[PDB]
């Protein structure tokens, strides 16, 4: 019993972060084999950000203005590259941690964990979602750019996110791990700005699903609705479609508490058109729509 | 900027966490050097648990009544002894994963990184605080037994829980490293209940703090009020006292904002009597309690954004 916002174990992630310095600058790299990934903004100067030729700054680059530092091991810059906004840095030594690995692109609403790092080193981890505007709400502070998300399966990490920058509201920006940006953002000291963000409606359903799981079925009337005027409601309030492929996906949960989930939607229906009439759920005076149908599923089953 | 529950990298530990097998039972111990520690009751039948005698339950048994498993190896179990409510199994092997470590017994208001485990196989982190009443607010499943609860400040792990348990209300209890229970739980089934829990007063103002740091002054308003006062009104909203001590731990964050401590305080003492306005801080419509001063101090910039 309980439910709490959890990270995966962070452990094979801890062992790639290295530090990366150029110049005057230095910030995190992800070492896997004998690459050293890290955003590529690591090369420019203040005023080169104004307004970057990422090609011709690299061109002026050699490896010798790279100094890659694991713990106390130097290691040696042997070549580099850049992909679309990831610099990557060949190295003379494999990292002989390196996890079994993927580099996947999630979609908005997929939630992963954080290593937050500084200095190459290891300082926290938490939950975080990809929101429909592309950002995501984190923890960082200076010196945290090249710090990874990821989610893990089996014994595979997932590695789906690199922190390039803060925008003006506190909320962050980054890229896949191939360089592309999540969003509409460029690694640019130019005006940028979080667009309005809406509410992930499969995952507060998929929350609900784990209030009633762990007890909490308030919230529960005898009405049912259709999708077609659930989304309406969706729209009224600022929510994101739901679709049928979310139905399907809560499937799981639907099947375990036995709800259908238009009859959950009514629910929410309710629920956004009421508020909460000063009760919580699962602790909260908020709808929450950070967990994934799959992160509830999980979490609810003890899957390691 | 932002502000999140921050746990610690969890991969010290990871290496230190094994599955043991006693009869049809499986839970999680902790292997440093060469012991694993887990909860005693892994030695009992659900029946035993009425009413056990564990110096009886344990005689009975041998160093090979014990399994561990460490990934796909099997240790050899070669001495075996109970210290309170934790069983230490000596085996023959030392973990080579093994972190600088040290135990340490927490008070209530304290947190902790909680690494959640299933036949010795890590499954998740999360924060937890030592509750007022001695238990956790955690996410525990059947076989979570032996996850452990832990600081790493400055490179050494500080382990400080060991869960046992889930009491009536969904809330979790646990022992110390030594294996004494935190608050007044046995590893008995027994009528234990929570005791009435209360805020963790200290931590809300810390988080007040943390707002402050990252922008945001909403909540602020012109008074002050003496302590006595301060515990007065905040005790009938069920929070815990503040003490001098208290007091003092905060001040770091005091001076960082400008903000004097008596003067926050004033500030809580109005949000409990009006209500957040539909507004939220940091991210929340209800006043958070498991951030530490130290561990906003930790997560949060050393330049309040003015
Ligand atoms: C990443 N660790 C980090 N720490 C601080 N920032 C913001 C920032 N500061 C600089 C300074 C220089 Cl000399 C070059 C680049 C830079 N950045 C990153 C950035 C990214 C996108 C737009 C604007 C600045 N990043
Ligand atoms: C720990 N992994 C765990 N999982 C489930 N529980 C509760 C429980 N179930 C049993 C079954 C048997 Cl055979 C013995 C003990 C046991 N416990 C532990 C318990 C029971 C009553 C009071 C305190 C602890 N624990
Ligand atoms: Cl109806
Ligand atoms: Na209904």
């Amino acid at each position: 019993s309980g439910f709490r916002k959890m990270a995966f174990p962070s452990g094979k992630v801890e062992g790639c972060m290295v530090q990366v310095t150029c110049g005057t600058t230095t910030l995190n790299g992800l070492w896997l084999d004998d690459v050293v990934y890290c955003p590529r903004h690591v090369i420019c100067t203040s005023e080169d950000m104004l307004n970057p030729n990422y090609e011709d700054l690299l061109i002026r680059k050699s490896n010798h203005n790279f100094l890659v530092q694991a713990g106390n091991v130097q290691l040696r810059v042997i070549g580099h590259s850049m992909q679309n906004c990831v610099l990557k840095l060949k190295v003379d030594t494999a990292n002989p941690k390196t996890p079994k690995y993927k580099f996947v692109r999630i979609q908005p609403g997929q939630t992963f964990s954080v290593l937050a790092c500084y200095n190459g080193s290891p300082s926290g981890v938490y939950q975080c979602a990809m929101r429909p505007n592309f950002t995501i709400k984190g923890s960082f502070l200076n010196g945290s750019c090249g710090s990874v998300g990821f989610n893990i399966d089996y014994d595979c990490v997932s590695f789906c996110y690199m922190h390039h920058m803060e925008l003006p509201t506190g909320v962050h920006a980054g890229t896949d791990l191939e360089g592309n940006f999540y969003g509409p953002f460029v690694d640019r000291q130019t005006a940028q700005a979080a667009g309005t963000d809406t509410t992930i409606t499969v995952n507060v359903l998929a929350w609900l699903y784990a209030a009633v799981i762990n007890g909490d079925r308030w919230f529960l009337n005898r009405f049912t609705t259709t999708l077609n005027d659930f989304n309406l409601v969706a729209m009224k309030y600022n929510y994101e479609p739901l679709t049928q492929d979310h139905v399907d996906i809560l499937g799981p949960l639907s099947a375990q508490t036995g709800i259908a989930v238009l009859d959950m939607c009514a629910s929410l229906k309710e629920l956004l058109q009421n508020g909460m009439n000063g009760r919580t759920i699962l602790g909260s005076a908020l709808l929450e729509d950070e967990f994934t149908p799959f992160d509830v599923v999980r979490q609810c089953s003890g899957v390691t």
